[PDB]
């Protein structure tokens, strides 16, 4: 169990080791980040939202988020997208990432997208979805949809 972005993450299956890696942001800043390598499954519980997360090396496999309102659901999605370490998120950064107490690089990334996530969501990718009991899609602009969704993401009740 650990905490990230105001969410408690508890690992329900799988595992990971960490390898340092250099990466190039969409503002062309180089960062050394600790990459988690492994298939892992988690629950996330924040103050206003809950989720199930399955991921692998720099890849979000599935996120099912349950939340109180649009605002809360969004915050959960942003934390799980940054936590995924996917390169479309790395490449969505605009402006430099300063400092820093307080802030290893994953937190810097998070603080950046928490100030504004529009570009993160635009660039993530969408997919058509099927009908699944208790599950609905969320579009890049955060409105609901039965036909499409942000890739890997679904909203529960």
């Amino acid at each position: 169990s650990f905490s990230f972005g105001g969410f408690t993450f508890k690992r329900t299956s799988g595992s990971s080791v960490k390898k340092e890696e250099e990466v190039l942001t969409g503002n062309l800043q180089t960062l050394k980040i600790r990459v988690h390598e492994g298939y892992e499954e988690f629950t996330m519980v924040g103050r206003r939202a809950t989720a199930i997360l399955r991921k692998a090396t720099r890849r979000l496999i599935q996120l099912i988020v349950s939340g109180r309102d649009e605002q809360s659901i969004a915050e959960a999605i942003i934390v799980a997208m940054v936590f995924s370490q996917e390169d479309c998120m790395i490449k969505a950064v605009r402006g430099d990432l300063n400092f820093g107490s307080g802030l290893n690089p994953m937190h810097q990334l998070l603080r950046h997208f928490q100030k504004d996530a529009k570009v993160l969501f635009q660039n993530w990718g969408i997919e058509s979805i099927d009908n699944v009991m208790g599950m609905i899609g969320i579009l890049p602009d955060m409105t609901p949809s039965t036909e499409m969704s942000l890739r890997g993401i679904r909203v529960s009740k």
